[PDB]
């Protein structure tokens, strides 16, 4: 079920365009749909896959799509519900189930113990597979191909964090699963050097509720190249795809 990037990216980026580097961010091109709460259970690695497809199908559609979460805590049995995941084995089971439900057929209940059952989905909703991005590829990926499941190495100073940009220290170990869902640059001056100095960053997703972070989200510095992974993010990193 998994494709392979250079094939993928060679059918999805026209060909010889020119990526703009410094700055994209699908929340101001219709790519990310709203910041949900996974609450106290550890289904990370559902918010981030399914939010994932939930922005495959804005993009690609340009309609709003709400997927369940749910579904596959409940369902996939690759995956330990609440007790954490793994973003391929989230992609697999939603292959190998016969879709994603809409999150009003089958509504987030967080840790309440609930038994796995599709006959409650009325419609749905497909992918046909999945790709590795490379390490050094996000950029081009998320223009090109949609926000990315990623991986992150999250540290207890996520808690403080409520916007700007993030200079907390990072999880020994990837531990959570967010959404990258652009890149930005600022222009600051800087008072000591006297120069403008140019400060490039990504942007994240995270599945916290909207009160953590800058409205749901978090900055992250990265590199003009976006070669530079603020906590790890992204060793593990998959777009999902329609067809």
């Amino acid at each position: 079920y998994e494709a392979n990037y250079e094939d993928v990216i060679k059918k999805y980026k026209p060909a010889d365009a020119k990526l703009d580097r410094i700055a994209y961010d699908w929340r101001l091109h219709g790519g990310v749909t709203p910041v949900k709460d996974q609450a106290l259970c550890g289904s990370c690695w559902a918010f981030s896959s399914v939010g994932s497809v939930e922005s495959q199908y804005a993009i690609r559609k340009k309609a709003l799509f709400l997927f369940s979460e749910q579904e596959l805590v409940d369902c996939s049995v690759k995956n330990n519900g609440c007790y954490g995941g793994y973003i391929t084995n989230a992609f697999d089971d939603m292959i190998d189930l016969g879709g994603l439900c809409s999150q009003d057929d089958y509504p987030y209940v967080s840790n309440l113990p609930e038994t796995c059952n599709l006959k409650r989905c009325n419609e749905r909703y497909t992918i046909k597979s999945y790709v590795s991005i490379p390490d050094d590829k996000f950029k081009e990926a998320l223009r090109y191909l949609g926000p990315i499941s990623i991986s992150i190495a999250a540290s207890d100073d996520f808690a403080f964090y409520r916007g700007g940009f993030y200079d907390g220290e990072c999880g020994a170990a990837p531990n959570h699963a967010v959404i990258l869902v652009g890149y930005g640059m600022k222009d600051i001056y800087n008072e000591d050097t006297g120069r403008m100095e140019k400060f490039y960053y990504y942007i994240i997703k995270n599945s916290w509720g909207s009160d953590w972070g800058e409205g749901g989200y978090i900055n992250l510095e990265t590199d003009e190249n976006g070669y530079k992974k603020t906590c790890s993010i992204g060793t593990e990193a998959y777009v999902p795809l329609l067809e």
